[PDB]
């Protein structure tokens, strides 16, 4: 992970 | 804004 969003 | 993040 460790990147962020949202979708 | 309203999107996210983070880059
Ligand atoms: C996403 O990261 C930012 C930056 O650190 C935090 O301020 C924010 O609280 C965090 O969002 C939580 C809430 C969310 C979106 N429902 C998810 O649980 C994420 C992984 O963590
Ligand atoms: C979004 O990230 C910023 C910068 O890290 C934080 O200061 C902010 O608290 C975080 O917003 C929260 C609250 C919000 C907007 N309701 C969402 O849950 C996001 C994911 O987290
Ligand atoms: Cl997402
Ligand atoms: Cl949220
Ligand atoms: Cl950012």
């Amino acid at each position: 992970x460790x990147n962020x969003x949202y979708x």
